[PDB]
């Protein structure tokens, strides 16, 4: 039901969940200790319930952004690897799995937006953000346009918002700083400034969302979109000749897109911690391990320095990786959830004219901190009340 | 409300804008840039409504205390005055036009509380409290009190409470230690302890606010009262031979009144800021720039050193200026509103005899420091829930102790 | 009223209150000062409301934690014994009577938890928890049990949880750092992890409460229980042959129980301030004074010399020994809320339905919130009760 003498891995239904059980068998063929990968529905939500009673999986596969829940909630064993092993991945990926200093997951793959352009329309794409109105008046003449991506979401509008100085919090020494909301600076100010120009300079429409936009790339009706690897197959179907690259540097400085690291945390309740350790280190995080997990469902950039260079032959993959190095690791705290919506509102207020540049960002910042007290206070009410009962 | 090639100023409609509008033409005369000056009822309320959409006036006049609200709201521009021009203004005012680094406005006119006596009654004032008892009893033999002032207002009583070591928050570099309130302390402890004693020693009363106290002074029923420049009109009308001078000291320290400095800021959204920095830096802050503005309706004292001297000849002004230089450049930070009211509680219960000095003040920490979060938190809740089994119930009431 | 030159003391009915009234005799004698000890009702509710109006006793006896609530609400006079005196009582007792670096009460009695154990079944006590399971084995065979105590309560359990590194709020420099809580740290985990291992390995009994605990010992059906100086009364009564000793250590590291301190404080309003310290330090603190108090109701164990005459009693001896190795019950407001969430942790961690560092981090998270909800709530109250009382007065009086 729960336990011991074998591993019960969890990974989201849509991942290389077979390609992993392929590896999980390579394991059984060497140790004599069985592996059982499962993929239940709401599997990111079930976890805490069953870990609260101390049951479920020995290990958990998921984006790092969620474990800061589990790890805080107390549901992750602080894993210790070896330095000469921690040197087999990439430097930053280990940062996506810190908590209080305590490493709590093994990174697997990477997730980041990259510039996606039409090969049949652009040579050779824009080196920077600064000359994209110049590129656009050329193509708005052909019936087309230069670029189109979502504006009803930070995650997309963030890479540009950051670029020049704007952060979210301050990761310091394995330590996120929740009283340092990196939005109300000239870096994130002049980022957002630049953007809402091409909105009112008519290089982009205000109500441009994920679907309406996406579709228009292919087509080829718009010349560029900013999107992540999870999009490719739709474009692949359109035939539409496309390439992928490092995002347009802004003010000379590289863009800062969020980084989503597929992780594999080991359960605090797991009695098989050793076995899992071995499984992940000796078998999964080998090349041919991720040669088996990619080959079911592509992983984008992987964490293994080792087995990134073999996948790097693919141009589309190398750009993802470079981007995710010039990227900015997505935070994993509670405050995150709450931060999102303020900026989600800030940009939606700036894009519309409801407010301006310097205003909406103040409105998030101070807010962000204040609103957080409400979310934190409510947590007590829920925890308090419940108990009393 | 724009563009572009002209500025639009707003100023309170009791302030001498005619003098400011008189700069309008004399400035418009040398540059061509037409200037229209407006007194829009509720501007200090209205301004954010418009400022935060890409509008408003181009530059704004108001007390520095409300300029915190604006700067945080990212509404005012960081202005960088060339460049040893700061030396042509009083050093302390620049600690009313600053926000976590950002020098957020141009300070014009210093207001502040002062000591006004009845020259015709008590010819030469006390420079200390202590002898106020001695004085009430002295004049009582003529059927008049000695001092009477708004007890009901901390703003008016704070000077005293603070005198010995009390403070709002610890300022020290465009920065206040928001957590560190100074109403706890041993300074303020002994401060109010005096004021309290004054009431029960029969010297003065509890029901002593503006109305009663102005009536009482303006008829010559008391020797001295504590008031700002605003009352000046009314005592002139009630034909008294009055005199404003520096506030009585207590326990050997100057009284720390509350310094409010009229500042002029610039809409951070406005297309033409460079003009305000020629208008304000080059024209409005002159001798006959401020002069004219003052000459409509008196500014109070002035943040400028030069025309301060010219005005300092009138003692009343010189006293106001001096009082400010003994005071605390009133915190513009937003939990100041919470600070306020939670002493207006403390000083009353202590005054009524319902509580003691040491009790109230201490509890004041609870008045401010939690109402601070509740004030801003209660505001955030709406903004979030406003624009944008099935759980345990909503407050605004949460739960009781056990 | 409020006194005026006479000493009204306020001790609780169950403390040495006739014996204290006796020291009000040698004091008066050669100082000529009228002294009334009177034992009121729930004086930790009466005091803060008479204190508020400058009324009440000139002197209040009581545990220091409620004294927190008072010193906090600015109700108590900072007092000074000299450095020559300071060195008179034990140092650790000083770190209990210190709000914001300001020394606010005089300590007279310590109240710590003990290993209270039956000599007839276990004539040499366990010095370690580690063996406690392996001991139950031998005891179960004899028809009896090894150890019982109220699990449905932190105050008892904490001492073990506290063992390896578990603290409430981090004591550092005269003030208990409120943000630094230490229920999560690995040390505490270990502390509870052991208690749960005991409760699920059936050495313990889940719904073991106080009655079930001491009564199973006072009847003589378990080798040991964990209690304090209050319980002695009855163990004696049933003739149970007992000693009391130092509790057991965990990882060679010693058990760490909460120290409570029966303390005398001085009303900040109290008109007759100077008399009090002359009364206390020079007449009460004295050996015979304390003896006299004790000579009515035993105070248990706090004066570093007079201690010895009592300490001849081994059971009192251990209470001290224990309390020296112990954490002190801190006095600020966050404490009360802490107790609620630490209860949670233990109580359902015992139930398997929360495991384990789970219940033990969610506590650290309840604490952070049940904290700044508790403060915020008590402001909102203190407001809507002095904005109302105001209107009522504004309307009541006004009207006609
Ligand atoms: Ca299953
Ligand atoms: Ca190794
Ligand atoms: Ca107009
Ligand atoms: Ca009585
Ligand atoms: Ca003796
Ligand atoms: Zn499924
Ligand atoms: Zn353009
Ligand atoms: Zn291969
Ligand atoms: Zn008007
Ligand atoms: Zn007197
Ligand atoms: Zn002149
Ligand atoms: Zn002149
Ligand atoms: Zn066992």
């Amino acid at each position: 039901k729960i336990e011991e003498g074998k591993l019960v891995i969890w990974i989201n239904g849509d991942k290389g969940y077979n390609g992993l059980a392929e590896v999980g068998k390579k394991f059984e063929k060497d140790t004599g200790i069985k592996v059982t990968v499962e993929h239940p529905d709401k599997l990111e939500e079930k976890f805490p319930q069953v870990a609260a009673t101390g049951d479920g999986p020995d290990i958990i596969f998921w984006a790092h952004d969620r474990f800061g829940g589990y790890a805080q909630s107390g549901l992750l064993a602080e894993i210790t690897p070896d330095k000469a092993f921690q040197d087999k991945l990439y430097p930053f990926t280990w940062d996506a799995v810190r908590y209080n200093g305590k490493l709590i997951a093994y990174p697997i793959a990477v997730e980041a937006l990259s510039l996606i352009y039409n090969k049949d329309l652009l040579p050779n794409p824009p080196k920077t953000w600064e000359e994209i109105p110049a590129l656009d008046k050329e193509l708005k003449a052909k019936g087309k346009s230069a670029l189109m991506f979502n504006l009803q979401e930070p995650y997309f509008t963030w890479p540009l918002i950051a670029a020049d100085g704007g952060y979210a919090f301050k990761y310091e020494n394995g330590k996120y700083d929740i009283k340092d909301v990196g939005v109300d600076n000239a870096g994130a100010k002049a980022g957002l400034t630049f953007l809402v120009d091409l909105i009112k300079n008519k290089h982009m429409n205000a109500d441009t969302d994920y679907s309406i936009a996406e579709a228009a790339f292919n087509k080829g009706e718009t010349a560029m979109t900013i999107n992540g690897p999870w999009a490719w197959s739709n474009i692949d179907t359109s035939k539409v000749n496309y390439g992928v690259t490092v995002l347009p540097t802004f003010k000379g400085q590289p863009s800062k897109p969020f980084v989503g690291v597929l992780s594999a945390g080991i359960n605090a309740a797991s009695p098989n911690k050793e076995l899992a350790k071995e499984f992940l280190e000796n078998y999964l995080l080998t090349d041919e391990g991720l040669e088996a997990v990619n080959k079911d469902k592509p992983l984008g950039a992987v964490a293994l320095k080792s087995y990134e260079e073999e996948l790097a032959k693919d141009p589309r993959i190398a750009a993802t990786m470079e981007n995710a190095q010039k990227g900015e690791i997505m935070p994993n705290i509670p405050q995150m959830s709450a931060f999102w919506y303020a900026v989600r509102t800030a940009v939606i207020n700036a894009a519309s004219g409801r407010q301006t540049v310097d205003a909406a960002l103040a409105a998030a910042q101070t807010n962000a901190a204040a609103m957080a007290t409400l979310e934190k206070l409510m947590k007590a009410f829920e925890s308090l009340k419940s108990f009393q009962q």
